[PDB]
Formats: structure tokens, C-alpha cells, sequence
């Protein structure tokens, strides 16, 4: 019993973190096989960040200008290339701690663990969601760039995020491991406003199922609804529309609890309309949306 | 910017987790040097848990009855002893991944990371606090016993908790690594009710400092208070009394923000009396008390 914002164990990723320095910029790199992946803005001064031409800045850089340190041992850089917004530094040594891995590009609403790093050294691990506006609400200071987001399926690390940018609003933007930004963001210090941070409806419903499983049941009401009726209310409250695909994904939690998805929708509808009235659900005074249906099943079933 | 419930990177602890089986009971062990530490209730059937005599049950157990598996390799048990509520299984092999470590007994209000494990395999990491009633609000299923709580100071893991028990209220109880329960709890399936779960006042104040640092300032008011006046209000709201020792501990955050501790107390007093009025602080609708002043400084300064 109990339900926590739980991150993946970070060890497999800790084994991959390195320091990358180019001139006076130091950030983090991900070392997988004989390639170190890092944000291309490693090559920028803060002056350059205002209007960088990455291809032109990169011409002035040689392999030996990229200083890669793993622990307190230097890696030899034998090649470098730019792929979208990441650099790939080819080193002469395969990371002996390379886990089984994949690069995945996640969808908004999907959750992942972040290993916050500074100078190639892990400081902390926390759980995030790709927001519907393609920001993430992280905890990142100067030097945190190249920190990565990931999921683990048994022994396979799926890397889904690399940290590049903080927006003036103090929310975060970054890339998949192919260097493609999530959403419309760019690695330039310019006006970049985020769109509406809508609530991830399917995740709230999952978390209400988590609450029922863990004994928090006060919000279960006598009502049901339809997807169309629920969605009129979702729209009004800046919740994402619920699809039949979301209903299908919640099936296992519906089955485990015996509460029909549309009945839980009607409970959520009343919570939106009435509020919590000073009550809590799983120790929260607001409706939590950074647990996926898969997260709730995993945590409630104890997958390793 | 941003402020997250952040756990220590778990890798150093993942390297220590093993499976312990005695008869039909399987739980987790901590392997440090040539000793495996596990809950003594590994020797109990669920029938035994109703009224166990551990010394008498232990007489019927030999070294070879304790099956210790690290990955998919068996460790040879060459000795066993009971220390308070833990067993110490001496094995013939020092854990080659033993980090620098200490055993510490933490005080209520202190926070730590939990590596939730099943069958010696890590499932997740999350942040906890030793509650003022000496419970913790964890996420633990059958098989999670022997999962450990820890802090890390650079490269030294301080182990402070081992998971033993879920109370009928679905809150958690366990020991330090000397096998001494936190609070009055026992490793027996009996009536054990928790006392008042008071709010860790110094931790709330730390988290309000975190909020100011991270741009959330709407709750800063024009008032101050005294420790005695604040404490009259704390008492009424089931907050722990604030001491001058707590004020001293908040000094660095006071200094960084220029907000006197007693001014932040007066802001907290108004929040208690007025509520949040549907507003949030660092994405929470309630006052968070599982960040210590040290946690806020660490996360806000990026210690590795």
C-alpha cells in the first residue's frame, strides 16, 4: 500500500554520464558504446546563445576541442558530428557499462525519470511527464544540460529526453536522443513562450484508480457519463480530450477495481466541478497527472 | 529553476541488493562487505507473524536454510546472528560493489531515498520522511521487506531505514540498520496504531524558501511573528513546534532570499489560517513537509 512519485532506479544511466567541455562551456554527455551524445550548444558562449549559427560555430571546433571526462579519466575523441540539436562525439573506448538501450521519441502525457547531473556527476533522480505543450517541469540549474530522461523495461533503458533549455517561465525544453526538440522549441536564447499546459486526463484517471486500489475512495460517486459529456467538461477545465484509445488503455485498472472507466470519468467530472473541499487523494490536494496507466499498474504490481 | 521531489541516484545501493529466502518467505537483503542484512521476520510464516518468538524460531534455522542470491548467483552463508529485528548473514564473499557506507539512525523530519525492491531486484526510487509519529509513507507491496532508505554524502551511502511492516492504516514501519524500530512498532501482526502525523514545520518553511528561490512568491505577506506566537498557531494546526535550533538551520535560506525566518513564519501562519484559496506553491495545493533545509540547499545549489 501507498503510492509515491517513483523514478526508475538510476544506476544503469549513472554508468553512462560523462562531462563534456568545449572551451569554457561544461555540460553533461551520455556515453553509449563508443559515442558520447551531448547538446550542440556545448560549442556556444552565452553570447553565441542569442543568435547561434551552429554549422558555422562547429567549423572552428576539432575533435581535440571536445574534452570528455568519465569519472576522472579522459576519453579520446576520434570523431564528431552534429545530428539535429545534438553532437555525437566518437571516442576510442566503448563504455564498458553500456546497458541494453533504445532511443525512443515519447508522446505528450508519457512519463519518464530524469537523472539530474552536473559536471558528469549525478545529483538526483525524479519523475517527469512530457507536458501537452511539449515542455517538462524539471529541476535543472546551470550545468544540467545533457542530463537525460529515460524509462526502463527490465534491463533495457529507453532514452527519451536530453535537457537543453530553460524557458523564461522556468519550464524546460529538450530533445530526443536524435537531437529533435520536443515541440517548437529551439536551442537559442530568444522569446519562446509555452502553449496551454493542459491536464493529462488519462493520467488523472489512472491515478484515481491508484487511489481506489490504495484505499482512498471518498471521491467515488453514484454517477456515470459518456466520453462526449465528459469531454465538454474536460474542455472547460483545460483537460485533454479523452479518446476511446484512453478508455482501452485504462481497461486493466477498470478490471482490477470493478469501476467502469466512464464511472471514474463521472467521479473526475464531479471533482472538477466541486473541487476537493479541503480533502486529499493519495496525499495530494490537486488531481495528479504525471502517472500513466502503465506507471499505476507497474507500481501497484511491483514490476522490477 | 523548478523544484522536484528528488531522490539520491540509486546505483550505489542497487549494487547491494540481494534476495534472501528462508523456507517459503522471500524478501530483500542488503549486502555490505561479507554481511547480508535482512528483516528477522524472513524466518516467519504469515501464521508465525501473529505471535512470533524469534529466538525460538531462529533455533530451527541453520546457515544453509538462508538462501542468498545476488543477481542469479548464490552466496554461501557461513554464519548468522540476530541483532534486534535484523538478521546478519555472514557470507564467504565481500560484495565487490560495496560503496563507502555508514549506518545512521535518523530523527523525525529527516528525509531519505527508498529503493523499493522485490526478489533482490530494484523496482523504483522515491523520497520519504521519517514522520513525527515514526511511520513513513512509502510505496511497498508484499516482498518489499528489506528494501532500504538512505542518504548519500558525495560517495558515502548513509543507510537509515530497512522496511519491515505495513500497519493496518497502510503506513509503514521499519528499523535502522542495527535492527531497532523507529518508534514503538514491532515485527508482529498485531494492533499497532500510529500517533498524530504532525506537519514538519521546519521542512515546510524550507520548502517556502525553495518556492521564493524558484519564483513562487504570491504567499509572501507584510507580517512577522515570534516563535511563541507562531507556535500557538502551529499547535492548533498539528504542526511541530518550531525551535531556535530550526531557525538557526534555516539561516542559509534566510540569507540567500533576504527573508527573515520569522517573516516566513508569519507567511506560513497566514497560509494556515487563510488556506491556499485554490492557488498552488511549487505545483502543490498543500504545504509540503518532506524537504529538509539541507534538501532545499542541495537541490537549489546542484550538489553531486
Amino acid at each position: 500500500s501507498g503510492f509515491r512519485k517513483m523514478a526508475f532506479p538510476s544506476g544503469k544511466v549513472e554508468g553512462c554520464m560523462v562531462q563534456v567541455t568545449c572551451g569554457t562551456t561544461t555540460l553533461n554527455g551520455l556515453w553509449l558504446d563508443d559515442v558520447v551524445y551531448c547538446p550542440r550548444h556545448v560549442i556556444c558562449t552565452s553570447e553565441d546563445m542569442l543568435n547561434p549559427n551552429y554549422e558555422d560555430l562547429l567549423i572552428r571546433k576539432s575533435n581535440h576541442n571536445f574534452l570528455v571526462q568519465a569519472g576522472n579519466v579522459q576519453l579520446r575523441v576520434i570523431g564528431h558530428s552534429m545530428q539535429n540539436c545534438v553532437l555525437k562525439l566518437k571516442v576510442d573506448t566503448a563504455n564498458p557499462k553500456t546497458p541494453k538501450y533504445k532511443f525512443v521519441r515519447i508522446q505528450p502525457g508519457q512519463t519518464f525519470s530524469v537523472l539530474a547531473c552536473y559536471n558528469g556527476s549525478p545529483s538526483g533522480v525524479y519523475q517527469c511527464a512530457m507536458r501537452p505543450n511539449f515542455t517538462i517541469k524539471g529541476s535543472f540549474l546551470n550545468g544540467s544540460c545533457g542530463s537525460v530522461g529515460f524509462n526502463i523495461d527490465y534491463d533495457c533503458v529507453s532514452f527519451c529526453y536530453m535537457h537543453h533549455m530553460e524557458l523564461p517561465t522556468g519550464v524546460h525544453a529538450g530533445t530526443d536522443l536524435e537531437g529533435n526538440f520536443y515541440g517548437p522549441f529551439v536551442d537559442r536564447q530568444t522569446a519562446q513562450a509555452a502553449g496551454t499546459d493542459t491536464t493529462i486526463t488519462v493520467n488523472v484517471l489512472a491515478w484515481l484508480y491508484a487511489a481506489v486500489i490504495n484505499g482512498d475512495r471518498w471521491f467515488l460517486n453514484r454517477f456515470t457519463t459518456t466520453l462526449n459529456d465528459f469531454n465538454l467538461v474536460a474542455m472547460k477545465y483545460n483537460y485533454e480530450p479523452l479518446t476511446q484509445d484512453h478508455v482501452d488503455i485504462l481497461g486493466p485498472l477498470s478490471a482490477q477495481t470493478g469501476i467502469a472507466v466512464l464511472d471514474m470519468c463521472a467521479s473526475l467530472k464531479e471533482l472538477l466541478q466541486n473541487g476537493m473541499n479541503g480533502r486529499t487523494i493519495l496525499g495530494s490536494a490537486l488531481l495528479e497527472d504525471e502517472f500513466t496507466p502503465f506507471d499505476v499498474v507497474r507500481q501497484c504490481s511491483g514490476v522490477t
